C-alpha cells in the first residue's frame, strides 16, 4: 500500500463516520509495529472503541498494548475534553455574573464547533512535543482537524480581536498563539504530516472527500493519499444479482473518481466479512483479495393517521436524509394528502404533491451577508474576517436553509410538510435565545425522523444527535435505518455475512434508541426515479 510506504512522523486519517478511519489506524498501527517501528496510537473518537479492539483498557495515559510490542495507545476523549474546556471558561465567572448569563454562555459552548475546537488543544499539545518523536517513530491519529478550524486558529484577527455564533470557545486556548502556529506548521509540513482521506466507491461520498481534500490543500496540506475502502470484489457480482448490481456502481464511480482525486496516490481495501475484532482479522485488511424490523411503508402509514404534520428528517451527512424524505412524501401524497415537500438539493420532479427547492448556497450568503451588517459594524477589517470564518462553519447553512424553510412551515396546518434537513439541538437551542420552537417541541404537530445506518458509528452520531435535540425538548418520533442488507435480496455469500453483522445495531436502535423503527434496504439502483423510490416503502397490510 501506497499510504504505507513512508509515513514520517505525524499521520492523520480523515473521513465520514463510520468509513473506517479507526479500523484503518489500528490496522496501520499494527503494520508498523511488525516493521520494528515504535508506534503511539491516538484513539479520539468519543466513545472510543479501540481499547476493545485489542482488548484491553486505554485512558488518558499512554499505555502499551501488550497484545502487539512496538505499540502503544492513548485515548483522548473529545466529549470529556470539551467538557473541561467550557469549565476552564465558565467556573470563573461561576458565582460573579448571573444565572442565567451563566446558562446562556455555557449554551454557547456546547456545539460541535466548541468540540472541534478543543481536540485541536490536544492535538497542538500531542504536535508540538518533541520528546514523543524520542519514543515514537509514529503517533496515529484516526481523526484530523477540519479546514475550518485550521482557517480560525491561522487567522490574525482570532488573537487580536473580539466580537460582541460559535466563535465562544476560541477564548478558551490558553497555549500562546505561538504553539497553534507551530502545530499548525507541522501539520502543513509533508515532512511530518502525512493525511489519508478515508471513503467510499459511491458517487457522493467521493463529492465529499474531493472536497476536504481541496480544503486541506489550499490551506497548506498537501501531503494526502485517497484510501478507498470497503471496495466490493468483483470474485463475487457473479451468480447473485445484487453483488452485481453494487459491483458495477463501484467500478463506474471508482473509472470515474472526480478529477481533483485523481492525482492522489490511491489504494483500495476489500470489504471484509466480519467487523474485525482483533489483530488477526485487522491485519488481513491490508490485503490484496430476517430481522423483526417493520418497512417504511408502516412509518408512513402511522404518520399519515392525524393526515397532517411538519415530517422532518434529521441525521449525519450521506445516510440518505433527502431520499427518505422523498420517498415519505411520495408516499403520503398516493395516500391522497396534499404534501409539500422542500429540499436543499437538485432531485427531480403526482399533481397532489408540490416540491420546493432552496439553494443553500444562496440561502447561505443572505444569512453571512445580513450579519455582516449587523456585527461587522464596528469590527475592524481582521476581526470582519473572524466573523466572515465563523460564518463559514457547518451550522451557518443549516440555520440560513432552516430559516428559508421555515417560509413554508405555516402550511403544516392544512397538510403535510416534508423536510430533509434540520438544525442540531444546540443550535435550535441558540436560535430560540435570539424560529418555531413550539411547533417543533409539540409532538401532534412535529414529528422528527431520525436517518441513520445499520452500522456501529453512524448509531452513535444517530444517538448523540438525538440526545442534543432532546436537550432542545424536541424527541425524535421515529427512526429510519437506511441501506440494509438484512432486509435485501441476496445470494450473494458475502453480503449475507455482511447483512448478518447489521444484527446488533438494528438491534440496538429498536432496544435502545427509537420508540418507532424503519427498515429500508440497499437498493442496488440510484433510488433517482420515483419508480425505484416507491420501492423502498415495501408495503403494509391494512388493519383495524
Ligand atoms: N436505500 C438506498 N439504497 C441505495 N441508495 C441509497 C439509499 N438511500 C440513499 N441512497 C443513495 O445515497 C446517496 C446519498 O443519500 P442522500 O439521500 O442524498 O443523502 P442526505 O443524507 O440527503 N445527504 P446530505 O443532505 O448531503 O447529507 C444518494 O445518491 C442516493 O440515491
Ligand atoms: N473494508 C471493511 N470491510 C468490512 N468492515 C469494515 C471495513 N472498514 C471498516 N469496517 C467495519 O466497520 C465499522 C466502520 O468503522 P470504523 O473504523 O470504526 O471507523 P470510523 O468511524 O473511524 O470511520 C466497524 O464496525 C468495522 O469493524
Ligand atoms: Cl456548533
Ligand atoms: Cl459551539
Ligand atoms: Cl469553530
Ligand atoms: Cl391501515
Ligand atoms: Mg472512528
Ligand atoms: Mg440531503
Amino acid at each position: 500500500m501506497q499510504f504505507l510506504q513512508n509515513i514520517p512522523p505525524y499521520l492523520f486519517f480523515t473521513g465520514k463516520g463510520g468509513v473506517g478511519k479507526t479500523s484503518i489506524s489500528c490496522a496501520t498501527a499494527i503494520r508498523l509495529a511488525e516493521q520494528g517501528k515504535r508506534v503511539l496510537l491516538v484513539s479520539t473518537d468519543p466513545a472510543s472503541n479501540v481499547g476493545q479492539v485489542f482488548s484491553q483498557t486505554i485512558g488518558n495515559t499512554i499505555q502499551a498494548i501488550a497484545s502487539v510490542p512496538g505499540l502503544s495507545a492513548l485515548e483522548i476523549d473529545p466529549q470529556a475534553a470539551a467538557q473541561q474546556y467550557r469549565a476552564r471558561i465558565v467556573d470563573p465567572i461561576k458565582g460573579v455574573l448571573p444565572d442565567d448569563v451563566v446558562s446562556s454562555i455555557n449554551e454557547q459552548l456546547s456545539g460541535a464547533c466548541t468540540t472541534e475546537i478543543a481536540a485541536f488543544d490536544e492535538f497542538t499539545g500531542l504536535l508540538t512535543d518533541a520528546s514523543l518523536l524520542t519514543r515514537f517513530d509514529h503517533i496515529i491519529f484516526d481523526t484530523a482537524p477540519t479546514g475550518h478550524t485550521i482557517r480560525l486558529l491561522q487567522l490574525p484577527g482570532a488573537w487580536s480581536s473580539f466580537i460582541d455564533s460559535c466563535l465562544g470557545p476560541m477564548a478558551g486556548l490558553e497555549k500562546q498563539r505561538e504553539q497553534y502556529a507551530y502545530a499548525v506548521e507541522a501539520l502543513s509540513d509533508p515532512k511530518r504530516t502525512r493525511l489519508v482521506l478515508v471513503a467510499r466507491l459511491q458517487k457522493s461520498t467521493l463529492q465529499e472527500v474531493a472536497r476536504t481534500h481541496l480544503e486541506l490543500a489550499a490551506i497548506g496540506l498537501k501531503n494526502q493519499y485517497l484510501v478507498i475502502n470497503g471496495v466490493l470484489p468483483k470474485t463475487e457480482a457473479a451468480n447473485d444479482t445484487l453483488a452485481a448490481a453494487i459491483w458495477e456502481r463501484e467500478q463506474e464511480a471508482l473509472a470515474n473518481l472526480p478529477a481533483d482525486l485523481a492525482g492522489l496516490p490511491t489504494d483500495t481495501l476489500f470489504l471484509q466479512p466480519v467487523n474485525m475484532v482483533g489483530v488477526s482479522a485487522l491485519s488481513r485488511l491490508l490485503s490484496t483479495q430476517r430481522p423483526d424490523i417493520p418497512s417504511l411503508s408502516a412509518l408512513v402509514d402511522d404518520i399519515a393517521r392525524n393526515e397532517h404534520g411538519l415530517i422532518m428528517l434529521m441525521g449525519k451527512g450521506g445516510v440518505g436524509k433527502t431520499t427518505m424524505a422523498a420517498a415519505i412524501a411520495v408516499r403520503l401524497a398516493d395516500m391522497g394528502f396534499d404534501v409539500h415537500l422542500t429540499t436543499s438539493d437538485p432531485a427531480a420532479h403526482l399533481n397532489n404533491l408540490q416540491v420546493s427547492r432552496i439553494d443553500p448556497h444562496e440561502e447561505t450568503e443572505r444569512y453571512r451577508q445580513h450579519v455582516l451588517e449587523t456585527k461587522g459594524k464596528e469590527l475592524d477589517e481582521a476581526g470582519k474576517r473572524l466573523l466572515e470564518e465563523d460564518l463559514r462553519s457547518p451550522c451557518t447553512e443549516e440555520i440560513a436553509v432552516f430559516q428559508a424553510f421555515s417560509r413554508v412551515i405555516r402550511e403544516a396546518g392544512k397538510r403535510f410538510v416534508v423536510m430533509d434537513t434540520a438544525p442540531t439541538g444546540h443550535t435550535l437551542l441558540l436560535l430560540d435565545a435570539t424560529t418555531p420552537m413550539m411547533l417543533l417541541q409539540d409532538p401532534e404537530r412535529t414529528k422528527v425522523l431520525l436517518v441513520t445506518l445499520p452500522e456501529t458509528t453512524p448509531v452513535l452520531e444517530a444517538a448523540n444527535l438525538q440526545a442534543d435535540l432532546e436537550r432542545a425538548g424536541i424527541h425524535p418520533w421515529g427512526w429510519i435505518i437506511n441501506n440494509s442488507l438484512s432486509i435485501a435480496d441476496t445470494r450473494s455469500p458475502l453480503l449475507r455475512m455482511r447483512a448478518q453483522q447489521e444484527l446488533p445495531q438494528i438491534e440496538s436502535v429498536k432496544r435502545q434508541h427509537a420508540s418507532r423503527v424503519a427498515l429500508v434496504p440497499v437498493l442496488a439502483s440510484e433510488p433517482t426515479g420515483i419508480d425505484k423510490l416507491k420501492q423502498l416503502a415495501g408495503h403494509h397490510h391494512h388493519h383495524h
